[PDB]
């Protein structure tokens, strides 16, 4: 028994992503085969060590407040905690003129982004970078703003795609990208691990102001940067004309399975017409939203005292040091690693491969599990993306096989 | 400035003012009249706490999270399989339900405009009037209608089944005009009624004869105290045109912990024959990375039998507070809807304007209800009620009804 409701046709467009399905039938299989040897992965960036207990437990007693008459609490403002927004401007944009009143605290960035597209609508055009991260392109798809995925190219019609690659110093050439309603930009980037420069933000605020289009700026890796490369998009003097930043607590702090984030909607952020864009975005989170989690956000919150802070960034240098030993290893084999520094992702290039037929490779010889740079579109054919996530000795007997394998080879 | 153009949805789009104009109301009131003690039967939030056995395991997988052998990132955007079983054999037992046909959420508001992208904006939609407000807000976003008809007060291209006591609350089908996609609201918000088996049985065939689905909304099915049904999948058949959306919100109160779930059968198919399962999947992927790993804890904790003993005991104290207030209304002399199988009551004043009740009660009582108009036409003359809410509240709003309806 079937119905009359036609499918929507913005599904019929949307391809399926194989690459995280093929990846993990391909480690278990892998495992199966070979329960001699232990496998090893440095592919899906799921942050791995726990969170810290400080912060934890200001989430148990939170939830046991909820048993109390002096703790329990209902429904919260949609758009956050007014203490956890404060703190989140004070946090990331100390001195950057973003008020509590403009932080829209999500249950991260994946809901975020696609909050944000419901926000624009079916009648805008995008541009993305090439090698592409799913999700904006992905959310972009169903909302209805692309054409049909063009095989030959593989890119989808009606959008532009940037290329960032090791030739333009993973920046776009701004001079001859045509000109999108919206730029999304991703920094430090996923998959390349690239951070923009302070020069290269400016002239990408500049091309938007010139385009009158938007950007989405997805900060989520921010705190990963050690260069002292711009952490905001907010630093250069009026990106909040013209910039909608999002970000999450999931890799910065683990909350990946615990759910927040949050976007920034600047007050002088305008339409065609002169209306302020944030008084929408209230709407659209009044209508599609009724908050984050309230434990959740007690959680975020205690991330964001003295005393969470320093307890995170000592679990981020377990996680910057195991990147050394592995970009360590592969430049001594002779590799081209990009990223690294201040993203948790390495980007090594393997001029003349397939991605997948290294992948191949590294599994069968080494019993180690990476993710093919081609899954993450034409720009990233060639290249492999590791991760620096994961427990020290693995990133140590990692290191030794690699070694011992590309010195054959 | 920039040169983006408005989502033309956004412009269609109509600000409710109903609760952000209680709430002035209430605030104007209160800074008026300091020396009384203003009380509210209008926002329907839980306001008892959750059971310390729920709670407790909510704390526990949170400390577990900083051990090893506790620690989780992503889980399933779909949810946790222990949840999804719990969901399908605490609700659905019996029923047909898989545990891969369960969604878990963060909760109905998201699930509902999750649909409404999973079915775009080239579908029509029917909704009960009175009209809860997320079925056709998240509806003219996506932009399956055009603007809003102020004569009518009805957004154009949607049609609106007109419940009320004329017709048991139940849409005359002979008047109903056929649409891609009918959303059904049972316990009805505002009014509180539950369609009784019979009924459900007719919208299930109209729906099959129309080749529509049906969005059924059971949030509020855990108050049901009659032997009606409490899930749509309790009519034969229901599996090929039915998706269900519910809540952990009003059933324990996660109102502020966020956590739901949808069904989609197996069953339901398009057009062309392709389970709309499948695609949903691919929406869930897309928009959404799960509900919080901690509130998934404490929604199967909830399931247990300890969970839903506590949390029975909890809605007890809920059905002794409406039944107060259902005595004192009807002991008056005032028409009662509602009340039995939902936290609301729905009350008529026939000849009055839902406002200016609300406006003498406010004023000769220091109460604050919701006004009936505000969900829509249908909702003229009425007001709607709520028995959550601390029950020396409920003994004191019934104590100056009596004196101000005497
Ligand atoms: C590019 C990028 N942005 C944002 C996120 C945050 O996603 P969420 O907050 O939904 O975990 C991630 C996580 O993988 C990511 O890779
Ligand atoms: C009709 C209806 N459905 C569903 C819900 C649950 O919403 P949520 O789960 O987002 O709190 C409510 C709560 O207001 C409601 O009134």
């Amino acid at each position: 028994g079937s119905t009359k409701l036609v499918r929507n046709v913005n599904l019929e467009k949307l391809k399926n992503n194989y690459l995280f399905p093929e990846i993990n039938r391909r480690e278990l299989e892998h495992i199966e085969k070979h329960p001699n040897v232990q496998l090893i992965s440095l592919g899906t960036g799921d942050t791995t060590e726990p969170i810290p207990e400080q912060i934890t437990s200001h989430m148990s007693n939170f939830a046991h407040g909820l048993s109390t008459v002096e703790g329990y609490r209902g429904y919260g403002l949609e758009q956050g905690n007014k203490t956890l927004r404060k703190a989140i401007a004070e946090t990331f944009y100390r001195d950057l003129h973003v008020k509590s009143n403009e932080v829209f605290v999500s249950d991260g960035a994946q809901s975020d982004i696609s909050r944000l597209q419901l926000l624009l609508g079916s009648n805008v055009t995008i541009a993305v970078q090439d090698p592409t991260f799913p999700a904006y392109i992905d959310s972009s798809v169903i909302i209805g703003q692309t054409g049909h995925f063009h095989e030959k190219t593989k890119k989808y019609q009606n959008v532009v795609y940037m290329p960032c690659g090791p030739n333009n110093s993973f920046f776009p050439d701004l001079a001859m990208t045509p000109r999108t309603d919206v730029i999304f930009f991703c920094s430090p980037n996923n998959p390349t691990g690239y951070v923009a420069s302070r020069k290269q933000l400016h002239q990408l605020v500049d091309f938007a102001k010139t385009n009158g289009s938007i950007i989405i700026f997805d900060s989520a890796y921010a705190a990963f940067i050690e260069d002292g490369s711009p952490r905001s998009i907010y630093e250069i003097p009026g990106a909040r004309e013209v910039a909608i930043e999002v970000s999450s607590f999931s890799k910065f702090a683990g909350f990946t399975g615990v759910r927040l984030g949050w976007s920034i909607i600047p007050d002088e952020l305008l339409y065609s017409n002169g209306f302020p864009i944030i008084n929408d975005f209230h709407r659209i989170v009044t209508t599609s939203f009724n908050g984050a989690s309230n434990i959740a956000q007690a959680g975020g919150l205690a991330c964001l005292s003295s005393g969470g802070l320093k307890e995170i960034r000592s679990v981020n240098n377990y996680y910057k040091e195991n990147r050394k030993i592995l970009m360590d290893t592969l430049v001594s084999l002779g590799l081209k690693v990009y990223g690294g520094v201040n993203a948790p992702y390495l980007w090594v290039h393997f001029k003349g491969s397939k991605s997948w037929d290294v992948f191949n490779e590294i599994l069968e010889n080494t019993h180690i599990i990476t993710v093919p740079g081609s899954g993450f579109g034409p720009g990233g054919e060639e290249y492999l993306r590791i991760s620096g996530f994961g427990r020290r000795d693995h990133i140590v007997e990692a290191s030794k096989r690699l070694q011992n394998f590309f010195n054959t080879r």
